[PDB]
């Protein structure tokens, strides 16, 4: 529902074992993975997820942006500013 949509915190929690959390999400406006896959755990217990469920939910939506962005000690450089 809302437009067009891959991953939600419905089949998002689902495979955690966790759809119940979803109404914390909802009742903060976030119904999809994609709308928290930079949350913290600290947005994760504003929208009032336990520290029981924020740290299993938050790790997976931390290993969906591992996808996007990968890491490994010695390979690739990068340009920092102070």
């Amino acid at each position: 529902g809302s437009y067009p949509t891959d991953c939600s915190i419905v089949s998002f929690l689902a495979r955690l074992g966790c759809s119940s959390c979803l109404d914390y999400f909802t009742t903060q406006g976030l119904t999809t993975i994609y709308q928290i896959e930079h949350y913290s755990m600290d947005d994760l217990a504003s929208l009032k997820i336990p520290e029981q469920f924020r740290h299993a939910i938050w790790k997976g939506i931390l290993d969906h942006r591992q996808l996007h962005e990968f890491s490994s000690p010695s390979h690739l450089l990068r340009t920092p500013s102070s």
